[PDB]
């Protein structure tokens, strides 16, 4: 398992799905990830491999306008910016 504590507004995408954490583990905050890309219907409906987040808090955290989900390396890199491992 890996340990992070959340940046201020990765916390907050993640509450606004539920967690009730201050850290987590990765596996965690990948699930509170794919909840919120779900519920707010920012994946492409029409190939959901590709999710859409111009306009979105995600877009910002990830700095990305959009992205596919086959692009492991990069999305971790993405979520690990908005994070601080801890032991
Ligand atoms: C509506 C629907 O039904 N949609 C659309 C959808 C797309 C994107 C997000 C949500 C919905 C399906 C087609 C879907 O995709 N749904 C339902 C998610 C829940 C999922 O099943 N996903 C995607 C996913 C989960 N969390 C995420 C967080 C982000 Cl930021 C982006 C994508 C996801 C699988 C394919 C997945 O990648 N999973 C389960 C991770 C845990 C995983 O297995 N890995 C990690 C891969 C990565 C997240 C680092 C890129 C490997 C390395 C191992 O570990
Ligand atoms: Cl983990
Ligand atoms: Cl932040
Ligand atoms: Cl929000
Ligand atoms: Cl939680
Ligand atoms: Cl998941
Ligand atoms: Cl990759
Ligand atoms: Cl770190």
């Amino acid at each position: 398992e890996t340990l992070v504590r959340p940046k201020p507004l990765l916390l907050k995408l993640l509450k606004s799905v539920g967690a009730q954490k201050d850290t987590y583990t990765m596996k965690e905050v990948l699930f509170y990830l794919g909840q919120y890309i779900m519920t707010k219907r920012l994946y492409d409906e029409k190939q959901q491999h590709i999710v859409y987040c111009s306009n979105d808090l995600l877009g910002d955290l990830f700095g990305v306008p959009s992205f596919s989900v086959k692009e492991h390396r990069k999305i971790y890199t993405m979520i690990y910016r908005n994070l601080v491992v801890v032991n």
